[PDB]
């Protein structure tokens, strides 16, 4: 009945309630799915954010920069799902640049203690969260990470754009691991969302050029998708994620799907 | 409850219970669609192989090259599934290329007659097919072509593979000319199936040069694939055509989904 | 000390001097090729245009839907470059595809005959070229077509977008039967270049809308492209035909190389 | 009448004369380039390697994680070739990954301080290198890095695979720096090429599963080519970096060229 009905799912990433992973929670929930949460640094603000969704779900902390953590996780959800339970499912909805990467200043000017942190948080990380989950994975699971279609250089976003490039080489390689456990790895190419963090920048956080550029980035999406694309709705991206989650894309590993409108697919 | 209840689904391609199009229609049926089935020449034939779906289905003959029977169909499809009903789903499961462009001789030596036969049953007709039936759905619904990734050349099926990069290419425009009606376009990129043709070049129709390299080629298939590949069990490829057909990929149109193991994804 | 010293090159695609071929031949010859071009129907008028190059050149008639042009171009082209000589390249610079298939109506509008037709031309004929010049082709030669980068759909142009992607796939083949030769095959695709015909199509010929598309699309890649294009100068791409047909690119075959300001590595 | 006559070059990367940076400088100084050489930390060694080139050329220290390295760079060339002239070509030849990720252990043992140990040298540096020299690089001017193809997974080498996958994306930003200047950015991918490291892999330097599966990977690389590939012959892959740096590809800028014999082209 539930497109995961009985499913056990982590789901990483929330922050706020325009959160992409926040989206991706509630959907899940109202198709059946028993969720684990995992938050960084400000746990008591996303207990109270996630006390919004419909069901209530145990929430683990997780740093993914933290070897200690990752370390102690899978050990955390089996007390949080019981021994002898094992998860069906796992949500990577991660992704961090220190701004002197996203176009606060010239593409030049990051220095490398900075492009290294982001691609550990938004690359790496990717791999770590798989190596730390799949020994408790069940056959038939699936791991779901979110992606921002990097084929072409963007104005902004400059170096988060290198670090979506290495995720989707990663999630490669995760899918070459995680079939060995019976488990599908994949990534979400989403189109634009306005979280709290996109609509800062179009309201000119870093620099009112990056602003500028993003706005004119956004506007040519809906202008393209052949069905159109509204950055505010992040229902029809959870919905793709669940898709994914679920066993009706029994044969599809290492790959990308793209819940952008279409947009990616056409030029003008 | 099931993945298509309610939802009116037109499904061409059966020709024998090892057509992809059969499963499809099988696993449609089994998720609570109502299907209307079209097939090509040998109507006596396919009723009685469409006798073992699980339900029945009206059966309507469509030619694709034969510009009466597109005329026709809109009109024929809303008598099967009665006025003021529309289509919410559209079925493309149709291929064929004369033999002198799929390795029973050299590359060079099909005459064009011959591939343009081939680009007319396996191309055009996807918009063919769209144009024809477009009027008759609802929005939210949904059109899914079946494909065989030819972005590399491969040792067989030569003209074959020109005729699925020009259906990639139709393919994004229909979704363009779909979308004007709510209505999402994409296709299934499967890896081989042995359906009774496929076994009968492997067993040496085409010749024994053609037998070997297409052999080989599926080997190499399941050696690829993270999670493995089946030729031999078409339902991963018919489960995932239902989840274009459904709801849960809301924002993908214009796109290929690889149905393939994973196969594309990795080089050895 | 010229690029192409002593080379026997075949240059098809000449109708006027906005033709890309002709700047192709002007290029080739200001680098000391020696040439045999080829033209389509109206060969008084293409000798006095080519009659504007820098060297002479026997003009010979190839209409590529012709099956006794091509059954006799390798014969005469010997005759014109002498018993014992061979060509050393080979460029494929024709294109065609009739007005109901480009814009003038909807996609949908289009007559089957038309798009085979223009199928014909602009995808198979790449094939049926090289079946006819590769038996009197040197090892380490060269065959190079024109391309537009079909990747994504576009506005206008429809069913020629979906013959340059069966073009790309024909190349890939072909470059399997010229390996056999010592050959390589390549396309190079280009930016929009301001032909007479493409002039025409955005002052109005082939209606408002597609003019206005196309004029837009045109805007684009220069404001895209990280070197700049210009479109009225179609010098860049003839000297990309150039490097392809020299020895300075010896490991590509089956290839694209994109004379295009590098429009298509970037969104926005 | 020399590809490159008149042309000043900086070359990075030679370590060995099997690297194939010596033999791209080898090939520019026949085409009439004069270069300017860096090399890595055993300078004498370098010195001792490069004296059998055709031509003398000045040797510079260059350490790309050495911010200060970098920050005298220009200053240094700019002695080295004389006040007034700048560079014409700029050649990144550089590669490195920690054995942690490249085989000798399973891919999610690499520690992130490797891989972004191996990120650093072998793809943010080509963004270091661009900001360092576009102030010294004279309009028409060429930036050309070393690629493999990344777009798949492969059995070895896998961070070393991310990382390219990075520096395919930084190649697409620096192009948009680079264009600024009137210079052009892109890569080169080359097939398998036996230098030192390579043989002492396919020797068990990193194991016995990582060499076989890299001498399966270089023989399916020979049976894909249409032209063939040879492993042991980096001329063919100089002399495509040569093309890149001479004015022949003039609206060639982002991209990548593949240098593979056609190998990418091709399945099996
Ligand atoms: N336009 C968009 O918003 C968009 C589009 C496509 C993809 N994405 C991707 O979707 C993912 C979710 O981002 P979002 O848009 O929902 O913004 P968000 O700010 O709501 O989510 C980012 C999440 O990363 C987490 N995070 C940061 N550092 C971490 C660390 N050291 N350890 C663990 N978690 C950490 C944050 O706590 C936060 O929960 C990201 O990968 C993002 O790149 C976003
Ligand atoms: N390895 C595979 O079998 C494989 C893999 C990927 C994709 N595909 C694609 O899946 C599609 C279905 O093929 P299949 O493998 O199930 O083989 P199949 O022979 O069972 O189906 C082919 C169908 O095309 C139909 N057809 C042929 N000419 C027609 C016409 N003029 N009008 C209407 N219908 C016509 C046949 O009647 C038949 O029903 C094809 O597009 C095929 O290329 C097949
Ligand atoms: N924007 C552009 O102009 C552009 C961009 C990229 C690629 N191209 C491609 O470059 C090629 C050359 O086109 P062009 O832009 O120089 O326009 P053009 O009109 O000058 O050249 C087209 C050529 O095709 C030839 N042709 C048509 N039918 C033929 C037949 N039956 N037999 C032999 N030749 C025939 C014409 O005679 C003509 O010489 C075409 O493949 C075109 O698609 C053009
Ligand atoms: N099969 C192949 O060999 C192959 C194929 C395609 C691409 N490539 C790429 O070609 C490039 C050249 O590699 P190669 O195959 O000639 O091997 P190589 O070992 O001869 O060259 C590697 C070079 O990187 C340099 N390097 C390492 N660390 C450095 C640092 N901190 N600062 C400056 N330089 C540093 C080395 O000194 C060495 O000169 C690399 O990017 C490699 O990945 C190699
Ligand atoms: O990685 C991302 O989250 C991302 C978001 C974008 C959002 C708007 C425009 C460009 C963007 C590029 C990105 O890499
Ligand atoms: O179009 C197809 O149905 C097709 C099937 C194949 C099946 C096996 C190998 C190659 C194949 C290539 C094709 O284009
Ligand atoms: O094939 C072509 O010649 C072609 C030219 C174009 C020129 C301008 C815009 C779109 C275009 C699409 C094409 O397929
Ligand atoms: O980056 C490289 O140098 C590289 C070389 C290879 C050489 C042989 C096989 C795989 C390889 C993968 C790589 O990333």
């Amino acid at each position: 009945t539930g497109l995961l009905d009985g499913k056990r799912i982590l789901v990483s990433g929330i922050i706020t309630d325009s959160s992409i992973a926040f989206h991706i929670a509630r959907v899940a929930q109202e198709q059946g799915a028993q969720l684990v949460l995992t938050g960084f640094d400000r746990l008591r603000l996303i207990q109270r954010i996630t006390d919004r969704l419909p069901a209530k779900a145990p929430l683990l902390e997780l740093d993914v920069q933290n070897e200690e953590h990752l370390a102690s996780l899978a050990g955390r959800v089996t007390e949080a799902i019981g021994a002898g339970n094992k998860l069906d499912g796992v949500v990577h909805s991660i992704g961090f640049m220190p701004q002197t990467g996203m176009g606060i200043n010239p593409f030049f000017d990051a220095p490398y203690a900075d492009v290294s942190k982001g691609i550990h948080i938004s690359a790496y990380s990717y791999a770590s969260m798989a190596k730390a989950l799949l020994p408790i994975m069940n056959p038939g699971g699936s791991i779901v990470g979110m992606d921002f279609d990097p084929s072409r250089a963007m104005p902004a976003y400059n170096w988060m754009t290198v670090a979506k490039s290495a995720l989707e080489s990663v999630n490669r390689f995760v899918a070459r691991e995680a079939g060995k456990y019976g488990v599908r790895s994949n990534l979400v190419a989403a189109g634009p969302i306005r979280t709290l963090a996109m609509s800062a920048i179009v309201g000119g956080a870093l620099g009112e050029e990056a602003g500028a550029q993003i706005q004119l980035l956004e506007e040519g999406w809906d202008q393209r998708a052949p069905i159109g694309w509204n950055m505010k709705d992040a229902t029809p991206v959870a919905k793709t994620v669940c898709a994914l989650l679920s066993d009706w894309l029994p044969a599809t590993t290492g790959d990308i799907i793209y819940a952008d409108g279409g947009a990616h697919t056409q030029l003008l």
